[PDB]
């Protein structure tokens, strides 16, 4: 009966100059789960960085179409993040992970394969079988090789569109209503085929292993058959955040664990997953989702300090930001859009959601802290989920909003 607490790591934040993150750093006796950012297949990236595209081509010279592959080996194998107990004959975030979990053998660990910027080749896969079955298979071969993982996390962005390479407001990406309803059942055979690989894999080890999925919110929830899907799955990672934000004038909160009259288009965690729980996953599988970051505005309109309305509006999302314009870590926001700053802290009770208003420079900043972190953890036990997980650990340094969630959610 213990819940889940979960942590994404980024595998590229060692390498920030201004906020240095590595897994020596994680929280990890306040976690239950590390989820590793970001795996994914030999399959086409066009969507992705020239960098990113030259690492897939590397990793894919001699092996079959749609293997599971390591993108950032530097980061993963070879970066000398110092020494380690473990006798492992790589370096990298990995030979870390590895001692990790000698440190700390109740942790679980999951690759995850995917994300925003390459979820793109997960929908050339899903067109045939055997591109599904050759993906599964060496999934499951690469953590039986990296043997501190204890599963797979998926995190296609997104069956039937609506990632960065199939918007649904552009008619050239915008997908058929006949790829939607092909994707819906690739996710299902995806599913099936990878679970049954990784319990060969069980009985060749006689390790138990977990199989888990990111969830989108509203429409995103909907391109996949959960009746069908959930019997295959350990968790749903539900991803109950970025619903507002610098891409749009609508200004309000990011990440708001209640639905109010005053949120914009009646938004907020818990109707969205609700709507999930009526789709079919089970809420026991469910895993609410926290952030450590936050998104702003600048030129925020016919707004004097008050409670975020249904009608809020700004001239544009801040042109500043942690690092590109527009969304705020934690950290940045503590030490530098305080009240030194201009900034009054404001807690909207009826959302469970905190913001941060600067009178003088109309600026209105919506993020997630202690009290919200709390009050979603006590939601998650009243409505029966499964636990909670943060996106992402870098945006605390100091471990603080980890130890909320563990604290709340394990009570």
């Amino acid at each position: 009966e213990q819940k889940v607490v979960a942590g994404y790591f980024a595998d590229w934040q060692y390498a920030n100059a201004e906020n240095p993150y590595t897994v020596k750093d994680i929280p990890a006796d306040k976690l239950t789960h590390v989820i590793y950012a970001f795996l994914s297949m030999c399959g086409p990236h066009t969507g992705a960085s020239e960098t990113v595209q030259n690492l897939v081509a590397k990793q894919c010279e001699g092996k079959d179409p749609y293997t599971a592959i390591i993108v950032d080996t530097e980061a993963a194998l070879e970066k000398n993040f110092g020494a380690v107990s473990v006798n492992v004959p790589y370096k990298g975030h990995f030979a870390q992970l590895a001692e990790m979990k000698k440190q700390h053998p109740d942790l679980k660990i999951l690759p995850s394969f995917g994300g925003w910027t390459m979820s793109e080749p997960f929908h050339a896969m899903a067109k045939n079988k055997q591109a599904m079955d050759q993906f599964s298979k060496s999934a499951v071969e690469l953590i039986a090789q990296y043997d501190f993982f204890d599963g797979i996390d998926l995190d296609w962005e997104y069956p039937g569109g609506g990632g960065l390479t199939t918007s649904p407001w552009n008619p050239d990406t915008k997908l058929s209503d006949e790829q939607k309803a092909s994707e819906r059942e690739a996710f299902t055979y995806l599913v099936k085929t990878m679970r049954a690989e990784l319990d060969e894999l069980t009985n060749q080890t006689k390790r138990e292993y977990e199989l888990s999925t990111a969830v989108g919110v509203g429409p995103k929830a909907a391109g996949i058959d959960w009746k069908a899907a959930e019997p295959y799955l350990t968790n749903m990672f539900a991803m109950t955040y970025d619903f507002l934000g610098g891409w749009g004038q609508q200004t309000g909160h990011t990440t708001n664990l209640h639905a109010t009259e005053r949120s914009w288009w009646g938004m907020g965690a818990d109707v969205f997953i609700n709507q999930m729980i009526e789709l079919g996953i089970p809420s026991e599988k469910l895993v609410i989702g926290a952030a450590f970051y936050g998104r702003g505005w600048q030129g925020t309109k016919d707004f004097s300090g008050g409670l975020p309305t249904q009608d809020l509006v700004s001239e544009q999302g801040a042109q500043f930001g942690t690092g590109e314009n527009g969304y705020f870590m934690f950290w940045d926001l503590v030490k530098n859009y305080g009240a030194k700053q201009g900034y009054e802290y404001k807690y909207d009770e009826q959302s469970q959601a905190p913001y941060l208003w600067n009178p003088e420079k109309k600026v209105f900043i919506s993020y997630e802290d202690q009290r919200s972190i709390k009050a979603k953890a006590n939601w998650a036990k009243q409505a029966n989920l499964g636990g909670i997980f943060t996106w992402e650990l870098s945006g605390d340094p100091k471990g603080e909003l980890v130890e909320v969630m563990y604290q709340e959610m394990q009570k």
